[PDB]
């Protein structure tokens, strides 16, 4: 397949090739992730756990298969944040 790849502008982990932009050609070998290989794929298939903007209150977010994580800022709260402190 030569595209996108021939020139991969940049891989990044689930969070930038969520969509066409990788899926498996671009998105291996291109992080460290050894084990990420198998848990990053089987067990995916469900929008990289990020997509859906899981994360509130100008949360931050870090996926990663294996469900995902999120982040609040200094004054926020609940799980996503949602209670924003301030």
């Amino acid at each position: 397949a030569n595209s996108f790849l021939e020139e991969v502008k940049q891989g990044n982990l689930e969070r930038e090739c969520l969509e066409e932009a990788c899926s498996l050609e671009e998105a291996r070998e291109v992080f460290e992730d050894a084990e990420q290989t198998d848990e990053f794929w089987s067990k995916y298939k469900d929008g990289d756990q990020c997509e859906g903007h899981p994360c509130l209150n100008q949360g931050h977010c870090k996926d990663g298969i294996g469900d995902y994580t999120c982040t609040c800022a200094e004054g926020f709260e609940g799980k996503n944040c949602e209670f924003s402190t301030r």
